[PDB]
């Protein structure tokens, strides 16, 4: 499903996501939207390292999740990457919460270093009742 925002900003509320190891829900915003636009079903093949994003987040697989296909891979979130592409994000956001867990926090996501870092990201959550 491609999540409407202010309804995206609350599902994320509601799972724990606000302020998650310092992250405020902006700076969650802010990832979904520039990663899939809000958009859970997304798939992105890397040719370069045969490796794939999965979901909202485009989690990838070499590290995070299974499928199968990605040589050498781990599975640090211990899901299939289908799980990754519900229309219900819990256990993304579970896998997002492991992804943080470790040193880099949210920069592990280089599009959040592009898009999201040291900008005002107020815009994200305005008007949403969170």
């Amino acid at each position: 499903k491609v999540f409407e925002r202010c309804e995206l900003a609350r599902t994320l509320k509601r799972l724990g996501m606000d302020g998650y190891r310092g992250i405020s829900l902006a700076n969650w915003m802010c990832l979904a939207k520039w990663e899939s636009g809000y958009n859970t079903r997304a798939t992105n093949y890397n040719a370069g390292d045969r490796s794939t994003d999965y979901g909202i987040f485009q989690i990838n697989s070499r590290y995070w999740c299974n499928d199968g296909k990605t040589p050498g891979a781990v599975n640090a979130c211990h899901l299939s990457c289908s799980a990754l592409l519900q229309d219900n994000i819990a256990d993304a956001v579970a896998c997002a919460k492991r992804v943080v867990r470790d040193p880099q926090g949210i920069r592990a996501w280089v599009a959040w270093r592009n898009r999201c870092q040291n900008r005002d990201v107020r815009q994200y959550v305005q008007g949403c009742g969170v």
